[PDB]
């Protein structure tokens, strides 16, 4: 401006109507995604810090980014001589890629979920084909980690399959990371070779990466001491291969977001996003929903919605037009990725809005009335796009959605948000 102290709010009204639009959807909608969080305004005030202004690679900063370091390994009770942490990575990807290019040589043998398979009996990961096929496939890295399970996943027992055909073991914890720091479920970093998260899901900050892994002695024979290598790898894949200078703005805000989840108000949080998934669960289960896995022990839930007789497609888009969002998902023994049969919900976006138990039981409510609705709407009509152009253009339809909406959105207002006031 003038002086460039000028507020949003007078320097550019147009922006700030964009913003506080922005901010009333989020407020009247009931927010599903399991992958989705309202971040706290601390982490926000410094992600708009001067650190904006500070330029650095390879005074104030390098001791925010060694506090960063420091409060990472703290956040997830780590011994600083076992474990080391790169808090520079800029989101998950980077911090996923930093590892494959680390530890892997070019076509060196890989598994992951999709591979390795779950059993469609339990809904649980095959560990028995894992092993076999590993002892097979010989890869030289396995990751452990999905975005749709509502399980507890056994790290030990892959730590067996990887002992054996000599693989890095890499726990991919994003979904779970606030779940894991908070101790309420198992902790991966027992078992894992290298450990990555992103830190805007269950921690609740900005969308940045972190990468743990293993230093110090990794075994003695019985040169002596024999250490771990994986650090001078990570760090040279992240700066300078990958990547440029940190935002150092964003790594205050990681460090922010790490102090708050060492918190007991953290854990009490993660506590009631556990309570929060079961009620989901057990009102889906008492309406006659099938679960994938019979129910839950973390963060989400996964809906099959075959037995219905509706798909995850269809599901998803009369949700959103009633101001609830959630995500399809692929079931095991599903055709198509374009119709698959699951819908995934989860606890922590409106756990963070002090939703309770019995605030979920009438989210399913909401949920129940909406996949009525696209049962009735599946039976008059073909196409998936027949389906999704009814919801707009069949007056009876529209109306039924309008009033839904309304009873979702005056329900939801009603919770308070993480963030700023207005923007």
């Amino acid at each position: 401006g003038w002086t460039g102290q000028e507020s949003l709010s007078d320097s550019d009204p147009e922006m700030w109507e964009l913003l506080q639009r922005e901010k009333d959807r989020q407020c009247r909608g009931l927010e599903l995604i399991a992958s989705e969080n309202f971040c706290s305004r601390a982490a926000l005030e410094a992600l708009g810090s001067c650190l904006n202004n500070k330029y650095s690679e390879g005074e104030v900063v390098d001791e925010i980014e060694l506090l960063c370091q420091r409060r990472a390994l703290e956040a997830f009770d780590l011994d600083p001589a076992q474990w080391g942490v790169n808090v520079q990575p800029y989101s998950g990807s980077p911090a996923n890629l930093a590892v494959y290019t680390a530890l892997l040589q070019p076509h060196d043998r890989i598994m992951g979920l999709d591979p390795y398979k779950l059993n469609p009996k339990t809904g649980l990961i095959d560990y028995n084909q894992l092993a076999l096929t590993a002892r097979l496939f010989r890869p030289r890295l396995i990751i452990a980690g999905t975005s749709a399970y509502a399980r507890l996943i056994d790290y030990a027992r892959m730590r067996e399959v990887c002992d054996e055909v000599k693989a890095h073991l890499l726990a991919d914890m994003a979904h779970i990371s606030g779940l894991v720091a908070a101790k309420v479920i198992p902790s991966p970093f027992k078992h894992a070779d290298i450990v990555t998260t992103t830190t805007h899901k269950t921690l609740r900050g900005t969308r940045s990466g972190l990468i743990f892994y293993r230093k110090g002695v990794k075994a003695v024979d019985p040169g002596r001491e024999i250490p771990y290598t994986f650090e001078d790898r990570i760090n040279f894949a992240v700066f300078p291969s990958l990547q440029g200078g940190p935002h150092n703005h964003a790594i205050a805000a990681v460090a922010v977001a790490l102090k708050q989840a060492c918190t007991p108000m953290f854990r009490e949080y993660s506590l009631q996003v556990l309570k929060n998934a079961r009620a989901m669960a057990d009102a889906l289960l008492e309406r006659g929903y099938s679960l994938v896995s019979g129910g839950t022990d973390n963060h989400l839930v996964l809906v099959d919605l075959r037995p219905k007789g509706l798909d995850g497609a269809r599901a998803e888009r009369v949700l959103e037009l009633v101001s609830i969002t959630a995500n399809k998902n692929t079931c095991p023994g599903d055709r198509s990725a374009i119709t698959p049969g699951g819908l995934r919900l989860g606890a922590p976006a409106l756990t963070s809005r002090q939703f309770r138990e019995d605030d979920f039981r009438r989210v399913v409510d909401f949920i129940d009335e909406g996949v009525n609705i696209g049962l009735e709407v599946k039976s008059k009509t073909a196409k998936l796009q027949d389906f999704k152009s009814f919801l707009l253009k069949d007056s009876e339809t529209s109306q039924r959605l309008a009033n839904l909406r309304q009873r979702v959105e005056q329900f939801a207002r009603a919770f308070p948000m993480p963030g700023f006031d207005e923007h």
